[PDB]
């Protein structure tokens, strides 16, 4: 993802693949 990360504070938003 991009905008609002599933994971805690993961950059990029990885956890929603």
């Amino acid at each position: 993802l991009v905008s609002g990360c599933n994971f805690v504070y993961v950059k990029p938003c990885r956890g929603g693949r």
